[PDB]
């Protein structure tokens, strides 16, 4: 059991989901050799939609099996263009190229149905109005609405990674008849690490349908390369068949997922599901990710603002601590006659200033030999960095008998034997599972992981806890360290003389 | 001259900046070979200011040739980290720790001035109200005034990079006494390509000394991988001399560049000019773009919805285009009766419709024949891509005579023989550079370029052109041309039957 969970979790953050060679069944996939466009490889549902198999076609090539009115960026402008085929029969596809990291032409043809098209005044015009009307709340809900709204789906959510890609729905839009997702916390391992690094570089997801089974590209292997070929740019790639266990059980039938990126890192997802099967063209997805892109933009520049803001709030307290600090007496008096900004310096309730053979107690803290303690266990275990914890309990168990005065502990060390001690109460915080984390997934035994089959909220109680030490707190923290270890250079310098 | 003029251009794009092993003076560089942290290179300039040169020093290691209170991603809380010596006389450095791309150690020690610090209440205070007391001016302008409010520099300004790597001052604040560059366009050849490529990867870039004197790194070679050492993320890197006499006939002593990056590349630079040499600390510096990029993160929003905004204008003509072809008659006939919705799509002032054997005209275009002739020449020139430019006259020479209604052309093609043409009127545009661009450097001759002297307003009219042609108003042009291409293969399948 516990050794299953352990190489289960070791299995998951490496699956080769991208170097898996079978595509949704809906779809054709051809993957062109050129200068020419020879189809090297190519999906074996051709046969039940064109009629023509990997007999008639394989190296064929794009030129006449397909009609429509080895390149290079100009992939672009070619997506999406209409191809069609008579075969006795008409089948009218929309087809979009793309070269792989590998660097070879593969061409997803999917079903149009668009010969006529939209709603009125383009998939864009409710969506605008509303962005332009205005609080980050707001901005959740509108991408949610709106995409809900322009899509036609079941249920769209705004689902948020957080600092240990577990994730939550942070906002959500669906048919009033479901029950809401809004609020849930998720494992990580539900979107695992291989799934997250495709969208990086995989803006859009969609599966129409969850039930329809996937067929093979012949050859599996690419025939040039010497190797499967990479799909993580694939529109027709079918999801890891776990993943659609796991939608089957939740009561989805069709998807679509939109990525969106701060800095480069995976900050979310716009998650979309439908009970039933389901459509959702080509330009109706970028039209879904333009949007959602655009206010997302408008997201991050909020939180940034609020980021900056918190900053400033604590650069306010280090200012006056570095101010008081210099112009009195010992640094240590300055320090302890302004213990407002001492404690708001990183946002924390009590501390400690243990510098030469004088220890200061400010706030709320342990009682003084109990710090005197910690102080001790911090030279034993020779820190020397910076240290931080936001359940001391676990690493210093007889931080316990303390736990609701310093359940949070940031530790500075100014030099040998000297530190700044910052702490924080046992702060409850309850988590609204999307069902049982004991039991994320289930793994059977030749390893087989299965997802879950419960997603009823289960609340969560966490003990023994302070609020998380953001990494502003932090560097304020040093910011301090960094005032002081100037004062102690000031004073060594202001002791030396030259020359002779 | 055009032949010297031309391989010029192509020696700048090539410049190898980043592997030149010259140091500025007033700081050490060492690089160091691990795990000891032995120094296997290090700056000539240690013998004038630690006193021990690459004799005593080299393989001596950081362990004592300084003191302080191969690692990874522990260099983050080392920066910076005070490094001082004691040699008979006592000097203290804020060291700067970094790897390269190739991946060594890189230590920068710069002489610290900071053992009493800051303005009152931190680097940040004035500048985070004026943030949030709120349009894209009045971002630019609060950059610009409280990145000088918090520096002392004698120029601060917002460069922003345009679609062909020119750039122009956007926003400036300056001491009254000095010219301003306000609204002053310049060459892409002044932020040659490889010095734009440092900025993706180096956001900083300081030169306290323009006139000081580079020292060499000893040896220039790295001994353990056998190249030049890169510096790209050196902050003592000596700029190329080029751009150290560029910054001397402009009247620049010291600088301070921050680089503002949208969506992975770069959009513009903070850029910070003094008269006279100037210190600025590592805290300053890594506080001027903490600030410089909070407020772009909102221009970056409001650059975004603007773009948005303007798609959604296009968009609704495309929808009551899409419209109005289906349902009618010929969808040539939906077009034509809507002149004002063919028009804006692209933003557009004429346009003209050959399908079959018929041509229409509609707004402000060229005669009926001169129109006609035009589309022959997109016939005999076997356009099937997508056709744009914003001066006809200089690939069309005939285009002269009707410069007035069509000094722009954008021409998409329906299948063969069939175009959709919008037009465009020469309009006047007026570039003021920062001195005459005909001479924006000069060569000498063995090839040795030059900066110019002169950067004094130098009005320019543009003729013979256009407004250029957006990408949005492209992209909705090709939307019609498929929303066309969309009704052919719906008339096609309409006259398809199943079987017997
Ligand atoms: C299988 C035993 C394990 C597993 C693997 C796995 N998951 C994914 C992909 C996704 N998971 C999510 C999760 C959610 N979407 C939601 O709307 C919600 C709550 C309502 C959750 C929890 C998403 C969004 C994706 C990908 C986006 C998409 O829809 O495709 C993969 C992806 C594989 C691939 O080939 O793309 C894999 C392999 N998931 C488990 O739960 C098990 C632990
Ligand atoms: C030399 C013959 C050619 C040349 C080379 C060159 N330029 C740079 C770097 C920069 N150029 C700029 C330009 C401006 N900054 C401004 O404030 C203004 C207007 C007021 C201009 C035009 C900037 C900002 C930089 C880099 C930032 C910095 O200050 O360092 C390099 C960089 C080399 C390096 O090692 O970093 C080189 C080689 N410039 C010319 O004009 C010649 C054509």
């Amino acid at each position: 059991t516990v050794q299953l969970s352990d190489q289960s979790l070791r299995q998951l953050e490496t699956l080769a989901i991208h170097t898996a060679h079978l595509i949704q069944p809906h779809g054709l996939v051809v993957v062109l050799q050129e200068p020419d466009l020879t189809i090297s490889q190519i999906s074996a549902n051709c046969t039940g939609i064109l009629g023509r198999s990997p007999e008639d076609l394989l190296g064929r090539t794009l030129g006449e099996v397909f009609d429509s009115f080895l390149t290079a960026g100009q992939i672009s402008s070619l997506n999406p263009s209409k191809l069609w085929a008579r075969v006795m029969d008409f089948v009218i596809f929309d087809g979009v190229f793309h070269r792989n990291s590998d660097g070879l032409l593969v061409c997803e043809l999917e079903p149009a149905y668009t010969s006529d098209n939209l709603p009125f005044l383009g998939f864009y015009h409710m969506a605008n109005a509303a962005l332009n009307r205005l609080n980050l709340r707001d901005f959740y809900d509108v991408i949610v609405e709106e995409v809900r709204r322009m899509t036609g789906f079941d249920r769209v959510m705004l689902y948020r990674f957080d600092e240990n890609n577990h994730g939550d729905v942070i906002a959500e839009d669906k048919r009033d008849d479901m029950e809401p997702y809004l609020g849930l916390h998720y494992p990580e391992s539900d979107i695992p690490q291989p799934a997250r690094r495709l969208f990086i570089h995989n803006p859009i997801r969609v599966i129409p349908d969850v039930y329809g089974v996937a067929v093979p590209l012949t050859p599996a292997v690419n025939p040039s390369t010497n190797r499967a070929v990479d799909l993580t740019e694939s529109i027709l790639r079918s999801a890891y068949h776990c993943h659609l266990t796991y939608l089957k059980n939740m009561g989805v039938g069709a998807s679509l997922t939109i990525s969106l990126i701060k800095d480069g890192h995976l900050w979310g997802l716009i998650a979309c599901h439908h009970q039933t099967p389901k459509v959702i063209p080509f330009e109706l997805r970028k039209a879904c990710e333009f949007f959602g892109r655009v206010v997302f933009s408008n997201i991050s520049a909020q939180e940034d603002t609020e980021t900056f803001d918190y900053r400033v709030q604590l650069a306010e307290h280090e200012a006056v601590l570095l101010d008081k600090m210099t112009t009195a007496a010992d640094f240590v008096e300055g320090l302890t006659n302004h213990p407002d900004r001492l404690l708001g310096l990183t946002g924390s309730q009590g501390a400690a200033i243990c510098f030469g053979e004088k220890l200061i107690l400010v706030g709320e803290t342990p009682d003084e030999k109990a710090v005197q303690y910690l102080l001790q266990w911090l030279e034993n275990r020779e820190v020397q960095d910076v240290f931080f914890t936001s359940s001391l309990s676990q690493i210093y168990p007889d931080a316990v008998n303390f736990k609701s005065v310093a359940s949070g502990l940031l530790a500075i060390p100014i030099a040998r034997h000297n530190f700044l001690l910052w702490f924080r109460p046992e702060v409850l915080q309850t988590v609204n599972w999307g069902g049982d984390p004991n039991h994320a997934y289930e793994a059977t035994q030749k390893i087989e992981l299965h997802p879950r089959q419960s997603f009823d909220l289960w609340k969560e109680i966490v003990r023994l806890q302070s609020l998380p030490w953001q990494s502003v707190e932090i560097q304020s923290a040093l910011a301090l360290k960094k005032a002081i270890v100037n004062l102690i250079l000031r004073q060594a310098e202001e002791h030396h003389h030259h020359h002779h």
